[PDB]
DNA sequence: AGGGCGCCTATAAAAGGGGGTGGGGGCGCGTTCGTCCTCAGTCGCGATCGAACACTCGAGCCGAGCAGACG
């Protein structure tokens, strides 16, 4: 860590075989992939809305725009046209 | 024991029935040939259904442009 280094010993490690996937991965582009990214967005927003302490609850833009840089800032506005102006 | 007698022999002919033997015919008859015939297997559909592929449309997401307000 950043203070210092610490030793354990180990004495058990297991050999991980192929797996067998119980979730399906989505491609990308995909209607599933699409929605995984609003609502990681969203999800995100109201976690920094509930973060805020000012009341009423405010956030800043270039916060979420530091957090998903890919992101163009239409979606963005979007994701915050419902619930905030 | 031996002379005379009986017999078989060759010869003709008839008469009639009986018996023996060989051949032919009958007939029935047994053997041989013809004919039916159905089941089993193959295949050929072709009946049916299920599965796949193609097409259309609808919805969702992203990007861009315009409007409004602050600086």
């Amino acid at each position: 860590t950043r203070q210092g280094y610490y030793i354990r010993e180990l004495v058990d490690i297991f050999v991980v075989g192929q797996q067998c996937p119980l979730f399906e991965v989505p491609g990308p582009n995909s209607k599933r992939a699409n929605t995984h990214i609003r609502d990681f967005l969203q999800v995100f927003i109201y976690r920094l809305f509930w973060k805020s302490k000012d009341r009423p609850r405010r956030i800043r833009m270039e916060d979420i725009k530091k957090a998903f840089p890919s992101h163009s800032e239409s979606s963005i506005r979007k994701r915050l046209k419902l619930c905030a102006d």
